[PDB]
């Protein structure tokens, strides 16, 4: 008597009882709207219905359970709640409700929630909230990150750290190694710290690219695609990151992957505007700093940190505009060289202008110290004869003897 033995299922998979039930035809009906046909035929048996999805509630006091699977996108397959429920429970978007389900009546479109077991993965008894956390450093808990994956990680911990809960800004001009960077970080993340809630965010992103990054890295993987409106582009990243502080209210750690903060503002550029400066709305930058402000350490517990990427040399004027806004909004800087990626040379970063601010207290006292001495000789090299010397130094090592038996 259960129904969520699996809703995680591909789409050729998912016609597993398409060869069981007794359908009459299946030959243009979509993924999410398949399992509509099925809640409500073993709805005409009786049974108990169980189900769960990510809450948003509308412009009229409603919410709906968006499945996770399909990037929280709109179906019938979506699990209704009335505002009856959201008071019940003190219930607001990025909630992650649990337990029994109703059919729908005469005149009722969706599947209704029946009954609540659990509320963030937790039981119906809780507390405060992201907006009022104390904010305090981003240096109390440190992220630390030998093979030739470990390349592009390596250089990470030493170029510029990444803590727990901290604002990091990607900067990448096309064709640069960005993409493959954030499959570095998800290895280098889920490989050595399967306890925060990773979630992988792509905005205007490829079809093939989405795919191969839900492949590689393990988590939560939701983005929009580029036959997607405006619209979308927005609604995944304003439910990622309702959910994402959401978790950090029970003291959790999330890290959000946020693809082309650009894209994402192009996105809210296009859905509200008034008054431009080169083809971008000044007052239209304040959702999508929003969304990149929010990362924080915060001092109760928990922590928020989005590494996010921006987008520089686009050749569009509007894309100039919005990294020039972002320039150090976030205390994280990691910039990738253009030079470096014309020559095939990978973990193709700018050491040189890309530091990553108040490092001393992410590091210990003297773990610092030995970073500091290559630190000092960067100057008089060069750009890309600069990454060349830093793969001979450390491929001969590891991490700590990196220069503990590399001083002459
Ligand atoms: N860590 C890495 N190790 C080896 N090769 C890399 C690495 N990162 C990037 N590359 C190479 O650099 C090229 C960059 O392609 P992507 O991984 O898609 O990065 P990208 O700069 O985001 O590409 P675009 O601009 O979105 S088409 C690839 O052909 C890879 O071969
Ligand atoms: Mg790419």
């Amino acid at each position: 008597m259960n129904l969520t033995e699996l809703k995680n299922t591909p789409v050729s998979e998912l016609i597993t009882l398409g060869e069981n039930m007794g359908l009459e035809n299946l030959a243009r009906m979509r993924k999410q709207d398949i399992i509509f046909a099925i809640l409500k035929q073993h709805a005409k048996s009786g049974e108990d219905i169980f189900g769960d999805g990510v809450l948003e509630i509308l412009q009229d006091g409603f919410g709906f359970l968006r499945s996770a699977d399909s990037s929280y996108l709109a179906g019938p397959d979506d699990i209704y709640v009335s505002p009856s429920q959201i008071r019940r429970f003190n219930l607001r978007t990025g909630d992650t409700i649990s337990g029994k389900i109703r059919p729908p009546k005469e005149g009722e479109r969706y599947f209704a929630l029946l009954k609540v077991n659990e509320v963030n993965f937790d039981k119906p008894e809780n507390n405060k909230i992201l907006f009022e956390n104390l904010t305090p450093l981003h240096a109390n808990s440190r992220l630390r990150m030998g093979s030739t994956e470990d390349l592009t990680a390596r250089v990470l911990d030493l170029a510029s750290p990444i803590g727990r809960g901290q604002r990091g800004l990607i900067v990448a001009p096309p064709k640069a190694g960005k993409t493959m960077l954030l499959q570095n970080i998800a290895q280098s993340i889920a490989y050595n710290h399967p306890d925060c809630v990773l979630m992988v965010l792509l905005i205007d992103e490829r079809p093939e690219e989405v795919t191969e990054m839900q492949r590689l890295v393990k988590g939560e993987v939701v983005a929009s695609t580029f036959d997607e409106p405006a619209s979308r582009h927005v609604q995944v990243a304003e439910m990622v990151i309702e959910k994402a502080k959401r978790l950090v209210e029970h003291k959790k750690d999330v890290i959000i992957l946020l693809d082309s903060i650009t894209r994402l503002a192009r996105a809210y550029n296009t859905v509200v505007p008034a008054v431009l400066t080169g083809g971008v709305d000044a007052n239209a930058l304040h959702r999508p700093k929003r969304f990149f402000g929010a990362a924080r350490n915060v001092e109760e517990g928990g922590s928020l940190t989005i590494i996010a990427t921006a987008l520089i040399d686009t050749g569009s004027k509007m894309d100039e505009v919005i990294y020039e806004e972002f320039k150090g909004t976030g205390n994280m800087e990691l910039h990738l060289s253009r030079k470096i990626a014309e020559k095939r040379v990978f973990p193709a970063i700018d050491y040189n202008r890309s530091g990553t601010r108040k490092e001393e207290l992410l590091t210990t006292q003297e773990e610092l110290q030995k970073m500091w001495i290559l630190r000092k000789i960067i100057h008089p090299m060069g750009e890309i004869d600069a990454m060349e010397f830093l793969i001979n130094k450390l491929a001969m090592t590891k991490t700590n003897d990196d220069f503990f038996e590399m001083m002459k």
